[PDB]
Order: structure tokens, then sequence, then C-alpha cells
């Protein structure tokens, strides 16, 4: 059922650039880009929670023609416009530090990415990946911790479940269940695609919450910039208690190292029921009920 290699590097499909828009509003920082590929005149198909590789033009300095790099899918197998033509990423600009010689540095793939013209062509493969799937289970609990452009899964998750095109298009997935966002990010301009995921919550306030985490502009209990993890301490109890149903499934995405504080406060909850959560969250992996791709 579920596509996979449908393209491999050394035969891609060259898809071409439709649009290519802005994520981070004034006074955010970085840049963050929602990108959208046609697929018209080939097969690439794909389901939420997937990832695709584009390989980039050039060579590195050693001469060696760049290799793929691969981006979690921003948009539900239907597509943004849900008619099963096209496919999006949510694509961060890479760059930093002088201690990686001349002054800044930017990212090869994701420079060449959020600076693309509609109408270019773009070399893609996949789609990858089986660890990062929605349950079928229109009942499921789906709790979502994200930081950055570990917000990509997501997206493809709620728009499936929560979009009204996304619901008449999708008869065997009507969402009743409960899913919560916790979403962790620096800055309110920063909260990619915040009007859709609030429009969400108005929407469906009993089925979907809800939570920021904002570095720059709220402090945790010690004093220090709030993160996901500390906004997961704050709610650990009533995680923990949504994470005991048989039938909860948990996803986390974004930059490696969000994992530590999240289960350390995880861990202090299921601690006074007598459970000791690294024993019962290798049961979960085992079970394909703890989903991570962090990178
Ligand atoms: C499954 C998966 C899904 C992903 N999904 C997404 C997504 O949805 N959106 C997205 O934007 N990215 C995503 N990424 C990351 C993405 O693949 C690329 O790694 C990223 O875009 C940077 O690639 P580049 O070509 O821009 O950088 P490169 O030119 O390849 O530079 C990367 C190198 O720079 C270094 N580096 C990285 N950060 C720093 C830093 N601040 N300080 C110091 N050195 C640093 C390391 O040497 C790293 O190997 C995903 C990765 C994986 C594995």
């Amino acid at each position: 059922d579920v596509p996979v290699n449908l393209y491999r590097p050394n035969a891609p499909f060259i898809g071409k650039v439709i649009s290519n828009e802005p994520l981070v509003k004034e006074g955010g920082i970085g840049i963050v880009q929602h990108i959208k590929f046609d697929l018209t005149g080939g097969n690439l198909k794909y389901i939420e929670g997937q990832s695709i590789g584009i390989i980039p033009p050039g060579v590195d300095k050693n001469g060696k023609p760049e290799e793929l790099r691969l981006y979690s899918i921003a948009s539900t197998r239907h597509g943004d416009d849900v008619d099963d033509k096209t496919i999006s990423l949510c694509v961060r600009q890479l760059e930093y530090k002088h201690p990686e010689s001349g002054e800044t540095v930017y990212g090869v793939c994701s420079t060449y990415l959020t600076h693309i013209e509609p109408g270019s062509e773009v070399k893609i493969t996949g789609p990858v990946g089986k660890e990062m799937l929605l349950p079928d289970d229109p009942e499921a609990n789906v709790i979502m911790l994200a930081t950055g452009t570990g917000i990509a899964p997501m997206r493809t998750y709620l728009w499936r479940m929560f979009k009204d095109a996304e619901r008449a298009a999708n008869p065997e997935y009507q969402f009743k269940g409960f899913s919560w966002l916790v979403f962790g990010v620096p800055t309110t301009p920063n909260i990619l695609y915040k009007e859709e995921l609030e429009e969400i919550q108005q929407k469906y306030p009993d089925n979907f919450r809800l939570t920021y985490a904002i570095s720059r502009e709220q402090k945790n209990p010690q004093g220090g910039r709030m993160y996901i993890q500390d906004r997961v301490a704050e709610h650990a109890d009533q995680l923990w208690q949504l994470i005991k149903n048989q039938k909860t499934h948990t996803y986390i995405c974004g930059l490696r190292g969000m994992e530590e504080g999240i289960d350390a406060a995880l861990s202090a909850a299921a601690a006074k029921e007598g459970v000791t959560w690294s024993d019962y969250q290798k049961d979960l992996k085992k079970a394909g009920r703890w989903h991570v791709e962090t990178y």
C-alpha cells in the first residue's frame, strides 16, 4: 500500500516549481519557505509523514556532484490543492558560524531551494519513510511535538484531519479523536502556518489543542527562555494520561536535541504511577506508536 522509492537518485523525477512562498513573517529569525512542485508527467505518489529527496546542482569542494538531501513532505497525499497533482516542502535556509571558515556559511541544498524560482526544474527522489505514518484509525489520539521545520509532517496530518476539502476527499478518514500540537519556535513571526493552525483550533476546539513555546517572548518557571521541553514538563501529567491509551500515537520532529528533556518530563509523570517511562517507551516504539524523526 505504502508508496516507496518510485524514483531513485540514478534516475530522479524532474518536477517543476509552481510556487515558493515565505513562511517567516516580518520580524522573525531566518528564512523558511513553502515550496510546491508539479508532479504531472510522472507517477510519484506519497502519503502523510513521508519524505522526498532533492538533488541540488553543482559540485562540492572536492569536485564531486552534490547528492540528495531529504525533506519532510509538508502536503497531504492530495497536494495543497487537493488535486493529486503536486507536493510541497517546508524548507529553512541553513546558515551559521565562523568556526566553519569564511564568515556566514550557507547550506547548499537549502539555499538552492529557498531561492528557487517558479518554472525551474528540480530533481526529486522518493518517497521514503515508514516510521512517521499516521494510523488509519479515525478515533486515534495524536500527540505532535515539533520545533521549526519539524512542523512539516504535522501539517500533513492536521490538513488530512481537518481541512474541509480533505474531509470531502477522504470518505474513509473522518477524524474524531483528539490531537495536540506543541510547537516551539523563537518568535510569533516564526510560527509557521500560524493562521491556519489557529483556524483549525477555532473550528475544532474539542478535537485539536494548540500550544506554543516561544523562546524570545516567554520564560519558563526557572527564568530561562521557553522551549518545547518546558511546555511538555508543564503538561507532563496530561500528556502521560493520553499516552496511556492503547490508541494514542506520538510524533516528534525537528532538529536533534529535543528528546532528552521530553523523556525526563514524561519519566517523572509515569514514575508517580510506578511506571518506568524508558521501558514503557520501548514497548510503544515496538508497537509502532512512538514516532521520531530528528536531524
Ligand atoms: C528525514 C529528514 C527530514 C528533513 N526534513 C527537513 C524539512 O522539512 N525542512 C528542512 O529545512 N530540513 C529538513 N531536513 C534537513 C535537510 O535535509 C538538510 O540537512 C538541511 O536542509 C541542510 O542542507 P543544506 O544542503 O542546506 O546544507 P549542507 O550544505 O549539507 O550543510 C550541512 C552541514 O553544515 C553543518 N551544520 C548544520 N547546522 C550547523 C550549525 N548551525 N552550526 C554548525 N554547523 C552546522 C554540518 O557539517 C552539516 O553536515 C531533514 C533531514 C532529514 C534527515
